[PDB]
């Protein structure tokens, strides 16, 4: 078994952005990514299927962690899909390990053509799947087909493939009623961007004290990551650290961002 090094570093916690309500730099890292990603999940929970017993279609299911947090908290039945064979496994295994094997089922399926009948689910999700789906139009017309009339559908993903305007076009052009759209760039971060941010934070703090210690502390911090998550992730973060040590990088940071779109199907 060999996992993508992103999956390897996430190490079972979720594959989406961290959501820090009221700003990431504002929070100055008193709240970690590991928790903020769960905050973002709770955010899709709040805004779609608030309802227990209801049924939720998860489009990119990934790890399966966020699905399971929603089926506990809100008491919902879940059907997620993925094309990544190793994601399907992590999610199914996790489902069995929680006693939730009976409500929420995972199936490896291309999201452009869905086996489910029309008007089945009460809600739908796409957490950072749609950018990496190839036929997005088809995928989303399909998801429109899948929901009950009135069912909410909550998408969020990375922006500048697409932009806030272009996503809103994509989703209305499949029939949906768009009732909310938001640029969360201020309030969200990448998993990796966060690990690197902590590293360089504490390194610049240490640097104003004993600069001669910096290399050592860096080596130690990478050590601790290597200890929890395995060496691949440590070697990763080390490299991203080396690249933000160059300012020809500087303005490339915020040239990507995040958005959240809340839609409903008409009654
Ligand atoms: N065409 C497609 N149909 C269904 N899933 C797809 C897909 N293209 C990509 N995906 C899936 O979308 C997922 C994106 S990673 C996002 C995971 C999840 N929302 C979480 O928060 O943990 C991956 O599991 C990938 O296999």
């Amino acid at each position: 078994m060999v996992e993508s090094i992103f999956d390897a570093l996430a190490h079972g916690r979720p594959l989406h952005h961290g959501y820090w309500a009221g700003g990431y730099r504002e929070d100055a890292g008193a709240t970690p990514w590991s928790d903020a990603a769960d905050q973002l999940t709770d955010l899709f929970i709040d805004k779609a299927a608030l309802r227990p017993g209801a049924h939720l279609f998860d489009l990119g299911c990934g790890n399966g962690q966020p699905v399971v947090r929603a089926a506990c908290a809100s008491g919902v039945r879940v059907t997620g899909i993925t094309v990544n064979a190793q994601h399907l496994a992590a999610a199914t295994r996790l489902a069995n390990e929680t006693g939730l094997a009976g409500s929420l089922e995972f199936d490896l399926v291309d999201g452009a053509q869905l086996p489910y009948p029309d008007g089945f689910f009460q809600a739908a999700w796409a957490m950072q799947s749609v950018v990496q789906i190839v036929d997005q139009a088809a995928a989303i017309r399909e998801v429109h087909r899948i929901l009950e009339p009135g069912g909410r559908f909550v998408l969020g993903d990375i922006i500048t493939a697409h932009t806030l305007n272009s996503f809103t076009a994509l989703v209305s052009e499949a029939g949906f009623e768009i009732l909310e759209v938001t640029d969360l760039t201020a309030q969200t971060r990448c998993m990796v961007s966060w690990y690197v941010d902590e590293l360089l934070r504490k390194l610049d703090e240490l640097a104003g004290v004993e600069p001669a210690a910096v290399g050592t502390y860096q080596q130690r911090y990478l050590g601790d990551i290597a200890a929890k998550h395995g060496p691949g992730p440590a070697q990763l973060i080390a490299a991203v650290a080396e690249y933000r040590k160059h300012p020809d990088y500087a303005r490339n940071e915020e040239s990507m961002g995040f958005m959240l779109l809340q839609a409903r199907k008409k009654q």
